[PDB]
């Protein structure tokens, strides 16, 4: 699975997959909310909420550098993270976000 | 929604819900993996993977304090976080995890 199959890496990788599957199930059972609440800190949840917006406004292409930073709290670093992260996503996600966010 | 409806709080709260819904959709479209990859840092993913284990072993009731800390990296604080977090979950999640993790 992992781009570097060792045993430790692979393990960490599988544990992540185990989380994904857990969640998938949670959704199927309408237990997603409470699960995510359990698994994440308040601050992490808040951060996820914000990243959606950052992702949102990056796709939109209206908000400027100073705008992102001052209104959403995104400076060169964060906007760098968000950006390359967007470039790294397979095109299908990028297409989907367009339809869905926008 | 929020246990303290203001405007700022509620807003933050809704943004989180917007994330939940996004993800729900992603799952429905088989775009969950790439989405989560986009939305989370490597370290956050790793942490999620570990929390599953911590949650796992807390439910199981075999692993001791020293064991959790030394094997899973969980000291009094983390095990405190994990614990009260478990107590805070509605009983339906607690029941479900039993069936599913165990
Ligand atoms: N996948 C991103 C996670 C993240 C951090 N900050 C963000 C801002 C916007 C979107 C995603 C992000 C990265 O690993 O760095
Ligand atoms: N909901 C937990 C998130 C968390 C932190 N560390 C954990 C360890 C195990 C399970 C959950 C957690 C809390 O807010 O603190």
């Amino acid at each position: 699975q992992s781009p570097y199959s060792a045993a430790m890496a692979e393990q960490r990788h599988q544990e992540w997959l185990r989380f994904v599957d857990l969640l998938k199930n949670a959704y199927q059972n309408d237990l997603h909310l409470p699960l995510l609440n359990l698994m994440l800190t308040p601050d992490e949840r808040e951060a996820l909420g914000t990243r959606v917006r950052i992702v949102e406004e990056l796709l939109r292409g209206e908000m400027s550098q100073r705008e992102l930073k001052n209104e959403l709290g995104a400076g060169i670093a964060t906007i760098t993270r968000g950006s390359n992260s967007l470039k790294a996503a397979p095109v299908e996600l990028r297409q989907w976000l367009e339809e869905v966010l926008l």
